[PDB]
């Protein structure tokens, strides 16, 4: 039956994006790749079967798709190809991912508010955010 993360289960795609190239700076993303990231509008899937949980994204860019199991670390490789650790969680009504690599850390999270998707960048002291809408 229901679970609270069904609330972020859904199509979603991306309505505006604040200070995107400046995380993909801190996060280490070369140019050429950051530009044509950053152009990218995103659709993201939210899947929930069981215990395992279903992101993936839909772009000109990269197409990306994780499941995995909340608290349990899973590999992946990120959309900018790094290869990193990462765990996701629910704090409150949030999903944290926290993603490790090369000494380095980068959290993602992802709320509701009203009928947006809110996505929240943060690496060290720049954060972006990006927000989505049902598609
Ligand atoms: C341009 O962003 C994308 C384009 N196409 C597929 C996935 C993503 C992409 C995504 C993404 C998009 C939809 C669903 C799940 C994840 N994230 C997570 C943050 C976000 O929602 O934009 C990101 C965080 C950082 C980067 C930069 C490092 C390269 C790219 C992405």
């Amino acid at each position: 039956g229901s679970h609270m993360c069904d609330a972020f289960v859904g199509t979603w795609k991306l309505v505006s994006s604040e200070n995107f190239d400046d995380y993909m700076k801190e996060v280490g993303v070369g140019f050429a790749t950051r530009k044509v990231a950053g152009m990218a509008k995103p659709n993201m899937i939210i899947s929930v079967n069981g215990d395992v949980i279903t992101i993936k994204s839909e772009s000109t860019f990269k197409n990306t798709e994780i499941s995995f199991i909340l608290g349990q670390e899973f590999d992946e490789v990120t959309a900018d190809d790094r290869k990193v650790k990462s765990t996701i969680t629910l704090d409150g009504g949030v999903l944290v991912h926290v993603q490790k690599w090369d000494g380095k850390s980068t959290t993602i999270k992802r709320k509701r508010e009203d009928d947006k998707l809110v996505v929240e960048c943060v690496m060290k002291g720049v954060t972006s955010t990006r927000v989505y809408e049902r598609a």
